[PDB]
C-alpha cells in the first residue's frame, strides 16, 4: 500500500512551491518535514504521499467531546499511517500515539524586536512596561500556568490579568504584534520558530535569554503500527549521518534573509 | 519482586555519600541519578535497589566477540530491569535495548584552560599550536572520524596523525590534560561534563563555542520489557513537571564552586 503520511502547512517545515497550482502529489510542497519523510521513507523502504492535515491543527484532546483533533485525531481515527512534522513530543500525545526519538530540540522562548531593553525572563517579570504575551491555546501557555516555579508565576499572574489581552489568536498575530509595537510587546513562543523569524527580513526581530524548558519533535505513529520500530531507528540512523543538521542549516540558515 | 537499577559513578549523576561504609543500599549514594531514580520509581510504582556496574562502564559491543559491555551488556543479557545514568540514546544501542524519551540534552562542546585565544571549533581547526583531541573510544571521537562535514574532516585529520597521540583513555584524564597543558591542549567531550567541571575548583577551565551535535540521554531497558512504557511516560511527566531542569540546577549550580 501506498503509506499516508499527514503533516501540517507551517514555515520552513512544509510550504507550497512557487507553482503548486501546476503540480501534483508530493511534488507540490517543500521544506524540512518534505526533505525529512524523503529520506525516512528512504529508509524504511516505503512508498507515501503526503496529506496536509485538513484542520491546520497538532493535536489536541477536546475538554468536552474528548476527541482528537489535527495531526494525532488523523492518526487515532485512523486516516493516516504516520505523522511527519514538528509535532511536540508530550504525556497527553504519547499515551495515545507513538513518537519516534525527538528529531529537533527546541524550548519556550522570548522573541524582541531589536533594541528593546530585555535579555532574560527574569527582565520581563521584574516590569510592566514592554508588555509580554503567548499564544492563547497551546502549551507555552501552559507551561506558565502550570508552572510552580518562581519567576514564572510572577509572569503568569502579570498575564494573567493584563489589560487588554496579551494572548494572542494565533503565533503569526504574536508576531506581527511583536514588530508593530515598537518595542513595547514581546512574545514567548517555540525557539525554532523564534529562531526562524529572526531570519526573515525585514530582520527586526531577535531571539533573547535562555530557553525556559525543553522538548523534542517527534514523528508519530499509531500503537502497535507496523511502522513504528523501522521510522524510530532511521530518525536516529539520519541524527548521527548529520542529516538533521543539514536540514535545520538548510531551511533556517542558508535560505535566511538575515 | 525488587528491581535491578543498574547505574554508573559518575559525578554529579551517583556519588558516594560522606561517610558510605557506614550506610547500605540505596542510602550509599546521592545525586541526578539518585533523585531521577527515586522519581521514577516513585510513579511507576516499583520497589529498586541501585546497583553500581561492575565494570564501570557505559556499554559498547566488542568489534570481534560481539558482546556487550557496561550497563548495556548488564541490561542485554538479563542481569538489571533498568540503567537509569546518562546513557546516551545511539543507534546500535536502540538496536538491542529500549530508551526513554530523553531526559537530558547535551552535544559535543570545547573544554578550554581559562585563558586560551580558542573560541570555537573553526578557531581550532586553523592552528596547530594549541592541541585538541577526544576521548580515545565513544562518540565523540566518531563523530569526527565518520564526520563528511567541512571544518570537522579537517579536525579529524589533525586528530588522525597528532603526535603524540591527542586521544586520552578516560574523560578525566582529558579534563586533566586541558587543566596541566599551560593553555596548549583542548579537550572535546559532553556538554553537561564540561558545564559540570567549569562548576568545580579550583574554577579554571571553561566551555566555550556552540555545541558540535545534538544528542540526548535516556533512562534504559531490556528490549520488549514491561516496565518500558510507564519508564517512558514517567520521565515525561516529569519533565513537564518541572522537575528535571530542577534537577539540573540542584545539582550542576546550587551545588557549585564557581
Ligand atoms: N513551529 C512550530 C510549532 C510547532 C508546534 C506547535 C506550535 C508551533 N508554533 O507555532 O510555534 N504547537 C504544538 O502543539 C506542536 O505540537 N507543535
Ligand atoms: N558525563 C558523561 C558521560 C556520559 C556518557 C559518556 C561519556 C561521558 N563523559 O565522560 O563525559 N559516554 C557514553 O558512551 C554514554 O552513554 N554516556
Ligand atoms: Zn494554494
Ligand atoms: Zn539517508
Amino acid at each position: 500500500r501506498t503509506i499516508v503520511v499527514t503533516t501540517i502547512l507551517e514555515s520552513p517545515y512544509v510550504m507550497y512551491k512557487k507553482n503548486h497550482e501546476q503540480l501534483e502529489g508530493n511534488e507540490r510542497y517543500e521544506g524540512y518535514c518534505v526533505d525529512l519523510a524523503y529520506e525516512i521513507a528512504k529508509h524504511v523502504r516505503i512508498k507515501y504521499k503526503l496529506s496536509i492535515v485538513g484542520d491546520g491543527k497538532y493535536g489536541a484532546r477536546d475538554p468536552e467531546t474528548k476527541i482528537w483533533n489535527g495531526m494525532v485525531g488523523e492518526l487515532v481515527y485512523g486516516r493516516a499511517d504516520i505523522a511527519v512534522a514538528p509535532l511536540t513530543i508530550t504525556l497527553v500525545r504519547e499515551e495515545v500515539i507513538d513518537f519516534s526519538k525527538p528529531f529537533m530540540s527546541l524550548g519556550i522562548s522570548i522573541m524582541i524586536k531589536k533594541g528593546t531593553p530585555i535579555e532574560s525572563a527574569e527582565d520581563l517579570a521584574k516590569q510592566t512596561e514592554i508588555a509580554y504575551g503567548t499564544l492563547d491555546s497551546g502549551s507555552t501557555k501552559e507551561f506558565f500556568r502550570r508552572s510552580k516555579i518562581a519567576v514564572y508565576e510572577k509572569m503568569w499572574s502579570y498575564m494573567k490579568s493584563a489589560e487588554p489581552s496579551v494572548f494572542t489568536k494565533t503565533t503569526a498575530d504574536g508576531v506581527a504584534r511583536v514588530r508593530k509595537s515598537k518595542g513595547k510587546f514581546a512574545f514567548l513562543l517555540e525557539s525554532t520558530m523564534n529562531e526562524y523569524i529572526e531570519q526573515r527580513k525585514p530582520c527586526d526581530t531577535m531571539k533573547v535569554g535562555g530557553n525556559l524548558d525543553s522538548k523534542g519533535y517527534g514523528v508519530a505513529t499509531p500503537k502497535g503500527s507496523a511502522l513504528g520500530n523501522a521510522v524510530n531507528l532511521a530518525v536516529l540512523k539520519l541524527n548521527e549521518q548529520g542529516l538533521l543538521d543539514k536540514l535545520k542549516n538548510k531551511w533556517w540558515y542558508d535560505k535566511g534573509e538575515c
